[PDB]
């Protein structure tokens, strides 16, 4: 079930909570090459899906088996299996490194499970989810992450905080 | 007509020496990526800019204008456009974000190419020959295409002056 990584500076933050605020700061994203964010390997499919924020050093990674339609019928639907979502800082790494990394990660949501076949076009959760965090719009996130919480313990919900998560065995703290 | 920038590191070279020689370092199926797609800026398949980094090594180059590339519609896989520059050189930075690409090291730049070939040529364009001859590391169209400007100048110049020589003549600059 969902596995979740955070900095000690979040144990007290609800996730819900999180989430609002690393999406404010990371903003929203014309599209042009500081903007379509990144495939690894690519170009339009891979197991990692980054973008950095044109606003903030904000960055996220999108974790699994994924890919981009860009103009094939239905146009602009990311698909694919989401296993992973990873927020921090400052973007590292690419195609011709072995994958992306955040230099700064603050928080890290994995075993995630989500899969979306091409036929739901963009109305299709894994797209939901991460054109929502490159839009400034971590709504559909949220819903996700409360659902398998919930599913694992009814008392666990994207309104728990994060140590107390990780008295119910799903987050596990790191560093700051 | 054209004007070349170059390091006086290679004042000595000879422009044909030299393009053999990027090519030898930049290097030579290959699964389309990330790593050897290059890039647009601003792109992601327009701009004033294309660049590209070797897998192989830190080689790099720059071309410069006003490019378009196709991809998927027609004709399929066609940069067209036109192509002003080309510069040569080691470690690629910049992007669309910085606000354009660089070289850390720009060893030669090739400016004033008024090439110019339309969308209908395809991939039978000058400027598509050229640049993508350059993704495989082969120089020899842009040495084709060099060697015609050089010469249109003066019948004496040619890939064959050293840089130096093109200085003394008016083409070539040292940076
Ligand atoms: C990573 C490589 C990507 C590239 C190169 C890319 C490229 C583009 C481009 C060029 C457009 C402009 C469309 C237009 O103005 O006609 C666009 C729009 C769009 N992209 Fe992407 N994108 C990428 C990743 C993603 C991802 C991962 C998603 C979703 C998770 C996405 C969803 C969309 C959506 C919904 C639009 C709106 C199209 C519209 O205006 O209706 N893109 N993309
Ligand atoms: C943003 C940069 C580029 C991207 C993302 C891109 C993407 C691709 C992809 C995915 C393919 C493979 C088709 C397939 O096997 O499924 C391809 C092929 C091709 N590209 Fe590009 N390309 C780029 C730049 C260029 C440029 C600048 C040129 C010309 C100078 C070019 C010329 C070609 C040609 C000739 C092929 C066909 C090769 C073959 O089928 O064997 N590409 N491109």
């Amino acid at each position: 079930s969902i596995s979740i990584s955070y900095s000690t500076t979040y144990s007290g933050w609800t996730v819900a909570d999180y989430l609002a605020d690393w999406s404010a700061y990371f903003g929203d994203v014309v599209v042009d090459g500081s903007n379509t964010g990144g495939f690894n390997p690519g170009p339009f499919d891979g197991s990692q899906y980054a973008l950095k924020s044109t606003a903030s050093d904000a960055a996220f990674i999108a974790g699994g088996d994924l890919h981009y339609t860009l103009f094939s019928n239905p146009s602009h639907t990311l698909w694919g299996k989401l296993d992973s979502i990873a927020l921090g800082d400052t973007l590292t790494g690419g195609a011709s490194s072995g994958g992306y990394a955040l230099d700064s990660q603050e928080v890290s949501f994995s075993n995630l499970g989500l899969d979306s076949p091409i036929a739901q076009g963009r109305d299709g959760t894994v797209h939901k989810v991460v054109y929502g965090l490159m839009s400034g719009d971590s709504s559909a996130l949220q819903g996700q992450i409360d659902a398998l919480l919930k599913a694992v313990d009814p008392s666990l919900s994207i309104n728990s905080t994060f140590d107390q998560l990780a008295a119910a065995g799903v987050a596990h703290a790191t560093p700051a």
